[PDB]
C-alpha cells in the first residue's frame, strides 16, 4: 500500500538526507506558494502507525487542524512536510521515529520507535 510505496519511492524532504521524512504528492495543489515559517496553516489529515491496518479515527475529519508552521507545535516531520505543500495539495508522508515521537513514543497509542504515516490536505495558510 501507500506506506510501502512511499518508503521505497518517496522523495526525501529532509535537510540531513536521512530518508527520515518521505513524501509523495497524492493530489496536486494550486500555484507555487508554500506556507512559510510562522504562518498559520490549516489542514485535514489522517494518520496511523505505518504498518497499521486502518487510519486512526479519533478526530473530527471535517474540522481543520490548525498550527503555526516551523514552531515545534507538531512533530518535526509535519513542520518539514507541510512546508513543502501547495494550497489544495494532498500528500502522503512517511515519518521515521526521529521525526515523530522517537524513543519515548506516546503510550499507549504510539509505541517507542514508531514509524508513522499521514495523508495531509493543505486547506489554507496565512502570515497574519
Ligand atoms: C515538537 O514535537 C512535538 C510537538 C507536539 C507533540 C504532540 C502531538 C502532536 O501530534 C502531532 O504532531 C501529529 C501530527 C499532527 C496531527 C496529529 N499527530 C499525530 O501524531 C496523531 C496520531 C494519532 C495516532 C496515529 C498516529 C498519528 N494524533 C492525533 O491524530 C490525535 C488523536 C487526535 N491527537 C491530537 O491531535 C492531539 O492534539 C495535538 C495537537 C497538536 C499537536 C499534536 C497533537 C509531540 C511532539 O513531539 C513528540
Amino acid at each position: 500500500g501507500a506506506p510501502a510505496t512511499v518508503t521505497e519511492q518517496g522523495e526525501d524532504i529532509t535537510s540531513k538526507k536521512d530518508r527520515g521524512v518521505l513524501k509523495i504528492v497524492k493530489r496536486v495543489g494550486n500555484g507555487e506558494e508554500t506556507p512559510m515559517i510562522g504562518d498559520k496553516v490549516y489542514v485535514h489529515y489522517k494518520g496511523k502507525l505505518s504498518n497499521g491496518k486502518k487510519f486512526d479515527s479519533s478526530h473530527d475529519r471535517n474540522e481543520p487542524f490548525v498550527f503555526s508552521l516551523g514552531k515545534g507545535q507538531v512533530i518535526k516531520a509535519w513542520d518539514i512536510g507541510v512546508a513543502t505543500m501547495k494550497k489544495g495539495e494532498i500528500c502522503h508522508l512517511l515519518c521515521k521515529p526521529e521525526y515523530a515521537y522517537g524513543s519515548a513514543g506516546s503510550l499507549p497509542k504510539i509505541p517507542s520507535n514508531a514509524t508513522l504515516f499521514f495523508e495531509i490536505e493543505l486547506l489554507d495558510f496565512k502570515g497574519e
